[PDB]
């Protein structure tokens, strides 16, 4: 069902659970018209009583700067998440106002207020939950969420379109669904809330914890004290989780010798990719990412150390992006890579990087009026 909230209007699907994924893409893109996408980076975590710092909240701020410059994603990030959550809608916002980012509020219909008045034209929805108003769409309706990113991560000059995870001040119910997504061959970045004890957990000389994990609730949050049998459970569920951490990253901004969140975010990517398989068709769209944030050391140290094999047949496409762009330093890493000049360039594609020129440039003044 399709809904518009005049608020300059938020978009509203019915989100009948256990629906086709494909149909609700199809549906998005057909009847919202928006860009393909290029990235599509998804939260995990939220609360209320979580506070972010002044650094972690800028390394946030400046990350989504740099990605509403160049790239531009999709931050699925739920609606009605009252909190930190609604700052990040309004960041987002004027940000945008300052290629585009969007935001997608897939979220339930129990949790919202005025839940009827919306059911059964600007549904007027004043509550003091009601939803956060500084998004522009939502999906009204975990497993949902899970089913689009393991379909979204399958759509498919064969380029394939990245997905990732990024959980910021997770409260300890996300776990199990965290363990489905250590199942759904997802990349997952950690950094706030229990984030700090999946970090300092994920490596140990003893694989299970059977007593530590007492230790961790017990120290972090220690407003409430769970059943023993829920300890025991959620540690098999961690060492169940632990037992594939070659999807799983931690970082530290706080340590000020972090280097730039767009810089991990490829460096998980590209780690994740490499134990998926290595195929060079695999690694082309963060590749092109990479072009995106003008990233040639980890495109040479990571990429290009010699583990991938690639032929000169399959770099057509990326060169001529990297052309276009005027980035010449990736250009030299291509044709030093093994691609060849002599026989890639032709008068037809020639033609087409003059057709690439830009309006605004003098040239094409000059050759429209010769024309
Ligand atoms: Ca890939």
């Amino acid at each position: 069902c399709k809904g518009e909230v005049n608020f300059k209007r938020s978009k509203f699907v019915k989100v009948p659970s256990n629906v086709a994924p494909s149909m609700l893409f199809e549906l998005l893109l057909t009847e919202w018209h928006l860009p393909a996408p290029n990235l599509v980076v998804s939260l995990v975590g939220e609360e209320r009583l979580f506070a972010m710092k002044s650094w972690l909240r800028d390394v946030l701020r400046k990350g989504l700067v740099k990605a509403a410059q160049s790239t531009g994603a999709w931050i699925l990030t739920s609606a009605l998440h009252v909190g930190l959550a609604r700052h990040v809608g309004q960041a987002v916002r004027d940000h945008s106002l300052a290629v585009r980012v969007v935001a997608i509020g897939m979220a339930s219909l129990d949790r919202i207020l005025h839940r009827q008045l919306l059911d059964g034209t600007p549904i007027h929805y004043p509550a003091d939950c009601p939803l956060d108003s500084n998004l522009s769409h939502f999906i009204l309706v975990a497993e949902l969420q899970l089913s689009l990113e393991k379909h979204i991560s399958q759509q498919r000059s064969s380029i394939q379109i990245p997905v990732l995870c990024l959980l910021v001040n997770g409260d300890p119910s996300t776990l199990e669904r965290m363990s489905r997504a250590v199942e759904q061959a997802a990349p997952w970045l950690i950094l706030g809330g229990i984030a700090d004890v999946l970090a300092a957990l994920v490596g140990q000389p003893h694989l299970l914890v059977p007593q530590v994990t007492e230790k961790q609730f017990r120290e972090k949050f220690p407003s409430e004290c769970f059943s023993w049998e829920a300890i025991v459970h959620w540690t098999e569920l961690l060492q169940n989780i632990a037992a594939h951490p070659h999807l799983l990253t931690v970082y530290d901004f706080e340590q000020e010798g972090s280097e730039d969140l767009d810089t991990v975010i490829l460096k998980a990517l590209v780690k994740a990719c490499k134990s998926h398989s290595r195929d060079a068709q695999d690694y082309l769209d963060e590749l092109k990412l990479a072009v995106a944030w003008d990233r040639v050391d980890i495109a040479k140290s990571e990429i290009f150390n010699g583990d991938v094999e690639w032929k000169s047949c399959d770099l057509e496409e990326v060169m001529t992006d990297a052309l276009v762009s005027n980035k010449p330093d990736f250009v030299r890493l291509f044709v030093d890579s093994g691609a060849d000049m002599a026989e890639f360039l032709t008068y037809g594609r020639l033609q087409q990087l003059y057709h690439s020129v830009s309006p605004k440039s003098l040239l094409f003044e000059l050759l429209e009026r010769k024309h």
